[PDB]
RNA sequence: CUCCAGGUCUCUCGUCGA
RNA sequence: GGAGA
């Protein structure tokens, strides 16, 4: 990922974009009961907690690119992953517009509560001015698409969210890229059946966890990844993808039946253009976080990436015995033999990728089923039914969430949802949690689910 | 006097119906 | 800046 060019938006006929600088996160009634290290992310240059240049820091994610060709490893990598995807009958036929916009089995409708992006964001137009789920109208949509076209700039905002205290101090707030309604629709039309087949089939064939429910799915995972575990973390994956990985992705899209016409939408992702406040700029490489397809294409690329590193580092390796599940940058995998992920990291570095030891730390340790995480959840088998596995979100991360709110009107929903995460920590931990919640006047006013009821419904789901 | 801040997945709750 | 009660 690299910013090639910056220009004034006026110069390029673009309006200045209103980008919020005030967080919506307030300390909650539970802010004191529990301990936490996160505060809301820095959103402006005048933040008193800033110990570094803000605008320098938020964009620092664009580490650079590496100029390499699609090498013999990538190519093999692609043919292998493609051969899996071929077993699924991914239709390259464009999705019916009513389905691409207002949802179908395997693909939910557009988020109508979010920005419509450029140009509408500066015309003061909301998604709901153009769409209604209730009416399923496409009239105003086609109109707007005719008028404004495709490949519009993506609008860059800072994400309102909690960050570690060093990420607050270092200004490493996160950027997202608001994709225009038009582009989201066009991509969903073009790639809807791919999205759908992916969501309806998470596992070791797609190599994707997208569409799974950790409650039900954690039990399936150790069966699928029966070998020795492989797991690492990425630093700024999305921003680290050089163009060659996109070339790889286009090539696998081509294998699947996609025309050069349709693969060209990948070009709008790799080579993208953005609005940020009063500037218009160009990024070469990097997956733009916020485009349509970001989870699916990030994941497909990860399947190509890890396959490549293996084929490269361990020359003569049998990928028919390799198994991986990716969720964007997040990956859990296994191979029948011990693989040194520090070496896969060294290789990764040569392709622009920064891979680090899993779940923080400074050794590429053994990855056991004990310490491995996926989607931030640990794996624990039931003590009573050892083939059912618990997705275990650390209580410390649940704690971080409850200590804040964006609106106390939601405290009941918020806490209930937190409960459905916490209980997989066990009865001891859940009741301590329910106690600490109850240790505060407002906590005594909430309907909390009983552990016994949670465990019951869970066991009941496997039926 | 409010609103402006992306893609998605999962779950949950609210309302309305068979 | 724009949209609205
Ligand atoms: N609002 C968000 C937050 C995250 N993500 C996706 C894109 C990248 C992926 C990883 O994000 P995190 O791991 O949660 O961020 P981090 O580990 O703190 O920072 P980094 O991406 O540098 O590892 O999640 C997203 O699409 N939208």
């Amino acid at each position: 990922g690299e910013i090639e060019f910056i220009e004034s938006s006026k110069d390029a006929g673009f309006p200045v974009i209103n980008t919020p600088s005030k967080t919506k996160l307030e300390p909650s009634v539970f802010h004191q009961v529990f301990e936490g290290n996160k505060e809301p992310a820095v959103l402006r240059s005048g933040d008193p907690r800033l110990k570094a240049n803000f605008e320098e820091a938020i964009f620092s994610k664009y580490i650079g690119n590496v100029n390499t060709h699609v090498d013999e490893y990538m190519l093999e990598a692609v043919d292998h992953y493609a051969g899996q995807l071929a077993t699924l009958d991914i239709s390259t036929e464009p999705m019916k517009l009513e389905d691409a916009v207002y949802g179908t089995e395997g693909l939910e409708a557009l988020d109508l509560t979010t920005s419509a992006g450029y140009p509408y964001v500066a015309l003061g137009i909301k998604k709901r001015d153009i769409l209604s789920k209730k009416t399923k109208d496409l009239t105003k949509l086609k109109e707007c698409m005719d008028k404004y076209g495709l490949n519009l700039p993506m609008v860059t905002y800072v994400k309102d969210e909690l960050r570690s205290i060093e990420k607050v101090a270092k200004g490493k707030s996160r950027l997202i890229e608001a994709s225009s309604l038009n582009d989201s629709v066009a991509m969903r039309q073009t790639f809807g059946n791919l999205y759908k087949t992916f969501h309806l089939n998470p596992g070791v064939v797609t190599g994707s966890a997208v569409g799974c429910d950790p409650d039900l799915f954690w039990s399936k995972i150790p069966v699928m990844l029966d070998g020795h575990l492989i797991a690492f973390d990425y630093s700024g994956y999305d921003a680290s993808l050089s163009p060659v990985w996109f070339a790889c992705l286009k090539m696998i899209l081509e294998k699947l039946g996609y025309t050069h016409k349709e693969t060209n939408y990948i070009d709008y992702l790799c080579n993208s253009h953005h609005l940020y406040r009063d500037k218009h700029y160009f990024v070469r490489g990097g997956m733009p976080s916020g485009c349509s397809g970001t989870s699916i294409f990030n994941s497909m690329i990860n399947n190509i990436i890890i396959r490549t590193l293996m084929l490269k580092v361990y020359k003569g390796i049998d990928l028919d015995q390799f198994r991986m599940i990716a969720y964007g940058d997040d990956v859990i995998a296994s191979y029948p033999w011990p693989i040194d992920a520090s070496l896969l990291a060294e290789a990764g570095k040569g392709y622009g990728l920064i891979m680090t030891p899993a779940d923080k730390g400074e050794c590429f340790n053994e990855v056991t089923w004990t310490n491995v995480t996926f989607l931030k959840r640990y794996f624990r088998a039931d003590e009573q039914y050892p083939f059912l596995v618990h997705p275990v979100m650390p209580m410390k991360d649940i704690h971080e969430s409850i200590r804040w709110t964006k609106d106390p009107k939601n405290t009941q929903d918020h806490v209930r949802s937190l409960c459905l995460l916490a209980w997989h920590n066990g009865e001891h931990e859940y009741e301590e949690f329910i106690r600490k919640i109850r240790s505060v006047p407002v906590g005594r006013c909430l309907t909390l689910p009983a552990f016994s009821t949670l465990r019951r419904k869970w066991l009941d789901s496997f039926g």
